[PDB]
């Protein structure tokens, strides 16, 4: 084997991690301990020779502390070659773009590690500006990834400051490509990165001999726009200054990153903001706290982003900006039964809420069911062409797709099992309502019977038209409430099991976590998943056996198999079921608003006349004589 | 490289899989497809040379199909050493031993995954009765693991039949160790082995020279118990008729799976059960549907299971057994109301029950608080020892105990959130029992109301006798109706936020899914089974090289300080804190069954004064005259 040493560290070439313009990161281990570092050797050391200058710029790196950067150990010379050799922290995850190479995250990352991405890239950035060096050269291959104590990733900054001695090709600044403007955009090219799973400003055929068209579309300044994308070769320019529609980041969030991607994506200098700017709000971002809330009426799940110090004023006005409902409307049920917030309720007392568990909201208006609205993606043609590069480039789109039609899978699952909850919750509610009526009806009963046999015995005594005006007064009260007596046991005959309103139809229309359709998509996409590695593996290869390059064809063509057979499947049964239950969901919505309305209407007409009986009974039942 | 070939067939000889006295069982693939399948060719093939008999022997495991037994596709003969050679299906997760190896399920399988062994292995060995064939040489080793199309395992049989042309040593029938009893019990030994993680009956040096002792444990046959283990050098044999503390069952599923091995597990051929009564107790295990309860008094989980055709007094009668409570005071929480369940209903439409949302259980009569039973497990001390084998079981060992650990971590949990969720429900459902006294007294005070100002008229007109003694009647109703109106508004100022009953405590006591102990304990937990994996690749190394037996040695002392680190962290926060909200709760509980006598007395002193009022009010309010 071959493997370089030195005075406390050794590795093997082998073992190679990063393959930089300056230096090369091996995986390597120390000498006693045998714990694992990572291993920065100097290349292309010869016409500088510092041991003056450099030397004290490792010395300010070395006490440089900080959670958010990866973390310099020593400064060692190599044995042979006396190079010098940077005792750096080895991140066995690898970087940011490493997550990205992930088909699950083919289409963006997850909303909690986005926030996770956005909260370490911020603290990095504001510590080194604490220290006045600028990064600019700032990629998610720049970015690593560890995994904390608590398990979640912890993102690390790295490759910075080898500006004095010396941005990414697609990270590059207008102005830069020919102030601290030109630091922030590589930022939110690599934030829109994060959360879209690709390039912001993409031409047809890529980066490369096209991307002289590229500089083009950057320097076209859209201003609002943050996406320029070409889908014609050499074609026209598609602008949009909002994210995709296969971003799995939720609408509560979208609105507020949006704004920010776009006053730092423009080579403009005063419509840019500054790093004063940028830091206020993203911070303001990552403070507020997140309240799940799933409209009812609407069939839609939402992420209201709010702080812990904002009332519920606040929260009420969120709302209706994602789900277009009146404030004086948002009738909110959790936990099985109403709930009512204070006008002045700070945020840090509201309820429990989770993705599984939120705070539902119907209303009394009228609201269409739109439900999850996602972006249909079919499967690409794969090539019969044996090149083992565009294998591995097909294998990761082919995987992420399905991922997609995974991720969305899991989450009709999720409305769905949603939606039965929030109905059986609203119907014990709507219960609840009849049950007070029934209370705010005897009230009345109890009432004109001690107003019919007291006015029915002063007149069995033997002035009689007094009596008999009364008299007709009382009956047309006792029988008008005659009727509302039976039609709410129509009412109860409604809310009773099978009774044109009962939730039947919601456990035999869609999906069920008992059809484990996500699981059986999950093990198709681990067969293919598991090809795509391989394929990876093949590409580093450069050339394979004979053998291998037969397993290679062999693997390929079943990853067509694999893929087609989970795409039917999602179409066919998980989409379809959707469909069956979205629609009886729309119809059960009007079978009870109009439910409602009557109830309202009924109750409405035992309060009136509770008035009226009491405007009797201090009357003609207490006369007056000395 | 050295590999074997066939007509269709081809595999490398270092791609082994199973050895086996007979035969050995190689990872192969197919000339053409290239599809994968498992190679099993026969050694010592020269004093038999069967050509007739055993080619027919081979004619009919072909036309054998079931979704319980691995695939015999064809038999091919070698191309040079023309050896018999089966085409078996290939099981890319190995067998049930294989599952058994991780510390994962070093003190048993989960109970979903337990069920799914029974079930296989059941419905295996009734098919091979069907054909006539009996395996008895039924092992963990023998029954292989594959991942079906929705992602759960199935379990299948494959080395049987091979007792014509010839059980495990630890698997062995007392009469067979020196009718069908003898099959019946090797199959008991696995399903303990699967339930425990560890042998029915052990010696202390193991099953070797030390198993001249084991054959005297099996013969002493203590008939009812089913676990034969001595804790020291050849003393005394602990005998027990029951299950293990750390087994990962549930108390539901220990009380019908007891008998059942106790029933095979004899040398009696009297006392032991036949295939037919075997096939009879399991399958109706396998027939019962699931029922979450969480006894919110002793603050436990449990599971009822039950038939769905049978009624509910069968389901409260198996309340009873596992939670002591008579069915007449078994009081149902669901949803966050009170569930109301009939006498003769059917358990096929029972509501949704799942392990993070049961059926609480609570009762009128006092309970002692009792939590999670478990087995304090500590830590097996770590040798200075060089021993490969040595250090790749200690290894399995010591990791599967923080692995337990972590099983009972995430369980303290998840009794905690389930303890916050119980509380919460039924604050508000004693709301519901107060809003109901309300409306209950409201009707008599009103009747008092039409009484007083009725019989205060009739006397202000201006006999004495009657009158002065109603109206002395009536002030002591509407005296004592007053101060129960009082009291019952301190029961509300006991249900207002921070009225000594308040569930504030619950949420600033134990662990919460905030702290993520479970995830912290998951990030050493793997740390630890990575140096567990590579030390059995040591393992088969036999002997390693300098430099990685140094890394051998440093990855064994980080194994103690992982396993400390989890093991500190687990008892000095996770139980901790447990021992503290379990405190807290049994307070809480006193301060809950008192007030519900209070209210329940409160609510009793306003019916029997109902019908005092209704007694009045039919008397001399309607007196008698022509
Ligand atoms: O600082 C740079 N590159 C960063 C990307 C590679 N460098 C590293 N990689 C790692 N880990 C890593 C990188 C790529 C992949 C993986 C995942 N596997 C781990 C071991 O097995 C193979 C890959 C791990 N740790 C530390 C570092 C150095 C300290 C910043 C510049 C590029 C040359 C210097
Ligand atoms: O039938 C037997 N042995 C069963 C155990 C090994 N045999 C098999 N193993 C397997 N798969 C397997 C066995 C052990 C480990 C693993 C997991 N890895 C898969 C590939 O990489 C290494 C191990 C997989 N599949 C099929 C079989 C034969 C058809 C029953 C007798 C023992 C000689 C015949």
């Amino acid at each position: 084997a071959m493997g370089q040493s030195t005075s406390n560290h050794l590795w093997l070439l082998s073992d190679i991690l990063g393959q930089g313009a300056t230096a090369n990161v091996f995986r390597g281990r120390h000498k006693k301990t045998g714990d694992l570092f990572a291993i920065k050797v100097f290349n292309n050391i010869s016409f500088l020779r510092p041991v003056d200058v450099q030397m004290r710029e490792f010395e300010v790196l070395k006490k440089l502390n900080h959670k958010n950067i990866v973390k310099l150990f020593a400064i060692e010379e190599e044995t042979t070659t006396r190079h010098k050799v940077l005792i750096m922290e080895f991140c066995p995850c690898g970087s940011l773009y490493t997550v990205l190479e992930e088909p699950s995250n083919a289409y963006g990352l997850p909303e909690s590690e986005f926030l996770i991405v956005l909260r370490d890239v911020v603290g990095g950035m504001n510590h080194l500006r604490e220290n006045g060096i600028v990064h600019r050269d700032i990629k998610p291959g720049n970015i690593m990834r560890v995994i904390g104590e608590d398990g979640q990733s912890v993102y690390k900054l790295t490759d910075f400051g080898a500006a004095r001695e010396l941005g990414t090709e697609e990270y590059l600044h207008p102005d830069m490509y020919e102030g601290a403007t030109v630091d922030l955009w590589s930022i939110g090219v690599t934030f829109y990165h994060a959360a879209t799973g690709s390039l912001p400003f993409r031409p047809f055929e890529g980066p490369r001999r096209n991307k002289e068209v590229m500089y083009k579309i950057i320097t076209g300044k859209p201003s609002g726009a943050i996406s320029g994308v070409q889908k014609a070769e050499n074609g026209p320019i598609d602008w949009s200054g909002d994210m995709p529609v296969s971003c799995s980041l939720s609408r509560g969030l979208q609105v507020l990153l949006t704004p920010v991607l776009a006053n730092i994506l423009e080579a403009d200098q005063e419509k840019c903001w500054g790093f004063d700017q940028f830091f206020a709000e993203t911070s303001d971002i990552l403070h507020r706290m997140v309240i799940h809330v799933f409209s009812l009426q609407q069939m839609t799940a939402h992420k209201i982003y709010i702080h812990s110090y904002n009332t519920a004023t606040i929260f009420h006005e969120l709302v209706y900006k994602q789900t277009k409902i009146i404030s004086s409307n948002q009738e909110l049920i959790y936990e099985g039964r109403r709930l009512v917030l204070e006008p002045g309720r700070l945020a840090q007392h509201f309820p429990k809420t989770t993705e599984e568990n939120p705070i539902f909201v119907v209303s009394r208006e009228p609201l269409n069911t739109i439900g999850l609205i996602y972006e249909k993606i079919s499967l690409p043609k794969v090539h019969p062409r044996y090149d083992l590069d565009g294998d591995a480039s097909m294998a990761k789109a082919i995987t992420g797709v399905v991922c997609y039609a995974c991720r969305i899978a899991s989450t009709l699952l999720l409305y769905q099992e949603l939606m039965r909850k929030g109905i059986r919750w609203l119907i014990e509610l709507i219960k609840d309502d009849y049950n007070e009526t029934v209370h705010k009806k005897t009230e009345v009963v109890i009432t004109l019977d001690f107003c019919i046999r007291n006015i029915e015995k002063t007149v069995k005594v033997y002035e009689l038209g007094e009596i008999s005006d009364i008299h007709t007064k009382l009956l047309r009260l006792s029988s008008s409430q005659g009727t509302i007596e039976t039609s709410l046991q129509d009412i109860d005959s409604r809310l009773s099991p099978g009774g044109s309103l009962a939730d039947a139809w919601a456990h035999q229309e869609g999906t069920h976590p008992k059809d484990r359709n996500v699981e059986k998509l999950q093990v198709l996409l681990n067969c293919m998943t598991e090809i795509y590695y391989q394929f990876k593996k093949d590409k580093a290869e450069r050339r394979l056996a004979y053998n291998e390059e037969q397993i290679h064809k062999f693997d390929k063509q079943k990853l067509y198999y694999h893929a087609t057979k989970a795409m039917t499947h999602f179409t066919d049964e998980c989409v379809k079921k959707y469909e069956a239950f979205l629609n009886k969901s729309e119809e059960w919505i009007r079978k009870m608003l109009h439910l409602r309305k009557q109830l309202l209407s009924l109750t409405n007409q035992c309060f009136d006349i509770e008035e009226e009986v009491s405007k009797y009974q201090e009357y003609t039942n207490e006369l007056q004589e000395t």
